[PDB]
């Protein structure tokens, strides 16, 4: 995948998955550039939940799967944000452990990569 076919792919996943919910512009514009930095409601939550469903990098429990998501990177992300991503894989593998329900597993692991991201990191 190219730079310009990943920007592209995040209104694609995007599409899929928002209808499904009850959602802000403002919360999605801040999650597109990376800004975790509020409060989430439910539905924003499970919101990432099921990008990262359409992503193959979570099952429907929210457990987040490491080798899974390695194995899963260039079919999700460009060369160029290969490494700071298999990075924040590794970061960001266990953060699952410290949640019970799914949409909150998800929802952390995602802040994660985003806090951990060495780099812009931008989200569906």
């Amino acid at each position: 995948m190219t730079m310009e076919q990943f920007l592209t792919s995040l209104d694609m996943i995007r599409s899929g998955c928002a209808p499904k919910f009850k959602l802000k512009t403002e919360d999605l514009d801040r999650l597109r550039v990376g800004d975790f930095n509020f409060p989430p409601s439910q539905d924003l939550m499970c919101y990432t939940k099921c990008v990262s469903l359409m992503a193959g990098t979570v099952n429907k429990k929210g457990e987040f799967n490491a080798p899974k998501a390695l194995a899963q990177l260039p079919h999700l992300v460009p060369p160029e944000m290969m490494e700071m991503s298999r990075k924040s894989v590794e970061a960001c593998r266990d953060t699952h452990k410290q949640f019970k329900e799914s949409c909150e597993r998800v929802y952390q692991t995602a802040k994660c990569f985003s806090e951990n991201a060495d780099g812009q990191f931008m989200w569906p």
